[PDB]
């Protein structure tokens, strides 16, 4: 099926990957350099061998597409993928007066009752970003996130470039353009960035009326990360195809360091016992066309019949 | 042999590639997304199925490594790969008083005697950059070329980042770093660039004492371009390995648009009749270590026994 390339990557890393130490101190099995393609006319690459929350992937994509960098939009759609970053900044500032929470990500995963004090602490934070319009502007805005990188690349002359926006006008006026690249890797910010872009750069390609996209991802958490990533970009490939009035081609995922954290081997092994189900289909609101003014409801996924989800510890 | 991946890419494009129009108006056969690896411990990937001028590749690499952006260093080592760019700027300025040479690249390939007036014109230019220290600073400096992109990434705060230099200190202090990327794609300069980077970005990787490098190349001229490119980066992988005191791993070449210009089909077809010869070996000056202060003589290639070169028209 469509998602067999994923299952293959995982197998590969299981028996070929070599042990490798890392930033988080959870070890990993790793390979360097890997690529896979998904013919997007065959169906949507949302994994069936495990239940992946599509809702989180699209609320985050639309957050990106809007050029939004404030955690608030996410919280409103009950999406907490980035809270950990906003909270972080907050706990290390003056306004914060409370149970310190230093190196919390670890401690939550390591202590029972701390985890409980931490989430109540976070509970207030999310609610406070959700309600205090000033607090939100102050602690809700991450600044350098894909949205701003994609749509507001700050220049040296103090202005801003709508990188993606320009690229799309280019696909229209020059579909055969070999230079259709959008980049999220800013060399001058990367050294002081808590998390320099994982999805470093991507390129569009047009031929025979079909649009294709290749993504260069420097680091991949094969079990926890890759499944979400695949969906974000295939979705993105469908949106851009929609706007440009082109048919959908393939999504080529290129990898730098594709790894498996040692604390995930039993799970990936289990998922590999499962047979792929037929793939879901993507359905976009035909009446609307400007993808930049797209919202939750203009994107429907039909026929997603996945195996149950698989819990897994996080790496830190 | 080592270079079989190249021969495969070419075959692939021959029967799988689809016709595609382009910038230069010479048509092409193209594929999107392709990757190949070269185990650098097996030998140096300088093609044997065709004689490729290694001298040009290293004088250009050392020009890059020095952070030099002046055509002058090249001319001195009788390397003319970039003259066409300097000349271009010159002919379209005040100081130039002479036989206009508009759209020359084409005309040379299209008219007999114009080609002769053009090269004498260029002859003077190269000599004038080679001798008039002021002319050279004025017309010899291209500005935005890999050297400056690699070593003097201009920031918004007016300063400069030694991108590659930092990355190398990083390989030393944190070889397991997943974030070891050097980038040449500046979003704010790309729109007014005569030729936005073809070699967009590359990443290093360390494990088991071996250093590997993956290159993301957005556009590839399979016949004329790819053979030079492969050598530049494998060489670069050997130099960095030298400095960091690491063994050499693999060179993974990832491609965006890998194409064959229609005006090259008879040649690639001919090269495909040839059987690969054993690969040459690379030999670096052990006494010297700082690759930034490396020059022509500290890099020797032994046992290069290639088939004769293959003339081919250029695309415009
Ligand atoms: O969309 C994403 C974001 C992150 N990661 C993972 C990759 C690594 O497991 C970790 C980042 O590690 P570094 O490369 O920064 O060291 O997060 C993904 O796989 N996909
Ligand atoms: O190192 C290089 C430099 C250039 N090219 C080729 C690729 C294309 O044939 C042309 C650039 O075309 P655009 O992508 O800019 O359209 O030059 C290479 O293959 N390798």
């Amino acid at each position: 099926m469509l998602e067999q390339p994923y299952l293959d990557l995982a197998k590969k890393v299981l028996d070929e990957g070599h042990f490798k130490p890392d930033r988080t101190h959870t070890g990993t099995y790793s390979i360097f350099g890997h690529q896979m393609r998904f013919d997007l006319s065959k169906g949507f690459p949302l994994l069936t061998t495990k239940k992946v929350p599509f809702g989180l992937i699209k609320s985050e994509l639309l957050w990106f597409l809007h050029g939004d960098t404030n955690i608030r939009f996410l919280l409103q759609h009950r999406n907490h993928i980035w809270d950990e970053w906003a909270f972080e900044k907050w706990v290390k500032s003056d306004e914060y007066h409370g149970p310190d929470m230093t190196d919390f990500g670890h401690r939550s995963q390591k202590d029972p009752e701390f985890a409980a004090v931490y989430h109540e602490e976070m509970a207030k934070f999310d609610d406070r970003v959700l309600h205090d319009d000033a607090f939100a502007a102050k602690y809700g805005d991450l600044g350098l996130v894909y949205g701003s990188q994609w749509r507001a690349w700050h220049t040296s002359k103090g202005d801003t470039i709508d990188q993606l926006g320009d690229v799309i006008e280019q696909i229209k006026t020059h579909p055969y353009s070999r230079r259709l690249i959008v980049s999220a890797w800013n060399p001058e910010d990367v050294p002081t960035m808590a998390l320099p872009p994982c999805h470093t750069l991507y390129q569009f390609y047009v031929n025979d009326g079909k649009l294709s996209l290749q993504l260069y991802q420097r680091s991949a958490d094969i079990f926890l990360g890759v499944p979400f990533n695949i969906a974000s970009y295939a979705l993105l490939t469908h949106l851009v195809a929609h706007e440009c009035g082109l048919e959908v081609g393939e999504f080529i995922h290129t990898f730098g360091d594709a790894h498996l954290y040692v604390n995930h081997l039993d799970q990936i092994k289990e998922q590999l016992s499962r047979t792929p189900r037929p793939a879901p289909t993507l359905q976009l609101n035909p009446d609307k066309h400007d993808i930049f003014d797209f919202d939750m409801k203009d994107i429907k996924l039909l026929n997603y019949d996945p195996y149950p989800a698989i819990k897994a510890p996080v790496a830190v």
